[PDB]
């Protein structure tokens, strides 16, 4: 099933992650940031998975928020590292999952996190080729949950 | 306390911790198993909390095994990256003990990754200068457990 999903991932779509990668990984700590506060502005409910980290509001400040941002950054990280080796792909992307099985976290709320990357993307940039792109390589990771 | 263990970090130690990263950090998949399996090797009781991977003794050959092994570099990677900011290392180092405190991994529990790293640098010539390094950011975790 996670196969099946990798195989989506053709020559074009790995060039544009790449592309895009080289600009959005340059700034972990910024984009990551990025991305969480804009997943629970468009998406409040989302929240409730994150009552741990406190008062989100704080943002970049928050200091629980920023060290979940910028390690959530180190998780994509790895899989643009693992793109050109599909069996290497596929089991960072099981071992990912695991802990988002047990969070209860299904496919489509994982789903909800395309809206937040496409928004940074176009933040530096990137149109929406390259948006689907990232939807493609999260669609690896949905087939896992 | 996490913040006065961080402090340790000096300028020579940190500079330590580079040099010998841009090594052990070129090859995640087959430094990162290397130091799985020593860990196994040396300290057998260890290989409880890690039921979930399956028969460890296949080492590459689990893919399990080697999705755990590949992503535990990832947070090796982060930890680097953080070393210019002691704020950032802190917050980083706090988000990735939460799992290890949850599965009530202990700070000499999680010192025996020691002695497998050590081993690692040795077989790439780094000798104990960089041994010491290294368990000088591991304390840093140690300390947040
Ligand atoms: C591409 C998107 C995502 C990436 C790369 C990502 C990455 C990570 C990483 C690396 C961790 C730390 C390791 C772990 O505990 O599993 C984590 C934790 C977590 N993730 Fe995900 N995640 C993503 C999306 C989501 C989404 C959409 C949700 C929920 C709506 C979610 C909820 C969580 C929660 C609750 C934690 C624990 C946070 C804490 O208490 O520190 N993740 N995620
Ligand atoms: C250099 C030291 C280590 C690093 C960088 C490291 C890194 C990681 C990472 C990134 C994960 C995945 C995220 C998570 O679930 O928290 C993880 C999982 C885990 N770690 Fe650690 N870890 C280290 C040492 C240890 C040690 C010494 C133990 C045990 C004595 C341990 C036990 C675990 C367990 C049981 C898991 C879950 C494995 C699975 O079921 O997939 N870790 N660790």
């Amino acid at each position: 099933s996670v196969y099946d999903a990798a195989a989506q991932l053709t020559a074009d779509v790995k060039k544009d992650l790449r592309d895009s990668w080289k600009v959005i990984g340059s700034d972990k700590k910024g984009n990551g940031v990025a991305v969480m506060t804009t997943l629970f502005a468009d998406n409040q409910e989302t929240i409730g998975y994150f009552k741990r980290l406190g008062d989100v509001s704080q943002g970049m400040a928050n200091d629980k928020l920023r060290g979940h941002s910028i390690t959530l950054m180190y998780a994509l990280q790895n899989f643009i590292d693992q793109l050109d080796n599909p069996d290497d792909l596929v089991c960072v992307v099981e071992k990912f999952a695991v802990n988002h099985i047990t969070r209860k976290i299904s496919a489509a709320e994982f789903g909800k996190i395309n809206g937040p990357i496409k928004k940074v993307l176009a933040s530096k940039n990137f149109g929406d080729k390259y948006a689907n792109a990232w939807a493609k390589l999260v669609a690896v990771v949905q087939a896992a949950l």
